[PDB]
């Protein structure tokens, strides 16, 4: 449901296939929030429960509202975090297919630790989605260092943090159809077309 675990707890004797990292938005519950439960059930569905891992980004990543502004549109702690999980995928299970995706504050965190990431872990990672990116204008609607065919924004009409500013209005709350049908369907596309291990 709202906490997802399986990357830290997982045997690396028995590692999936798929390893999902997710970031939550500003001031969300778990380290899922409101849109990872309902991506994670229909990756699930599609490689099977013991097929792909999901893991939250939690620990260090606070999703705090403030932290919005500073430079890189989250804190140097919540980077250190998610890095550190990317690293841990790769050394408990080198030969999985990783996948990432963020929410609002999450979609910048994702952004900022994909550019910071060391290219042979970067290049593992199949897809990424992003939905109310607090960086589209600013990157033009890219992550840096990262291809723009494994990447897929989700910017609702409206929702300002999309167009520059960090102002909430009532779009930014509308990505619950996109985390249920196109999200995972771009994900589960991107393994597919690579394959998984």
């Amino acid at each position: 449901r709202t906490t997802r675990d399986d990357l830290i707890n997982g045997n690396s004797a028995s590692c999936a296939d798929v390893i999902f990292i997710y970031a939550r938005g500003s001031t969300e519950t778990g380290n899922l929030g409101t849109l990872g439960p309902s991506i994670a059930s229909n990756l699930e569905s599609a490689f099977g429960k013991d097929g792909v891992w999901i893991q939250g980004v939690g620990g260090a990543y606070r999703a705090t509202l403030g932290d919005n502004a500073l430079p890189r549109g989250t804190s140097s702690a919540a980077i250190r975090e998610m890095l550190g999980l990317f690293q841990q995928a790769n050394t408990k299970c080198p030969d999985a297919t990783l996948i990432a995706g963020g929410y609002a504050q999450g979609a910048a965190l994702a952004a900022a630790s994909i550019e910071d990431l060391d290219s042979a872990i970067r290049d593992k990672i199949a897809g990424t989605v992003l939905f109310g990116y607090t960086k589209n204008l600013q990157n033009r609607g890219r992550i840096p260092n990262y291809p723009a065919d494994r990447t897929k924004v989700f910017c609702n009409t409206g929702d300002l943090v999309c167009t520059g500013s960090l102002i909430v209005a009532a779009p930014h709350l509308a990505y619950g159809p996109d985390a249920r049908g196109p999200a995972p369907e771009f994900l589960i596309e991107k393994v597919r077309a690579v394959r998984g291990s």
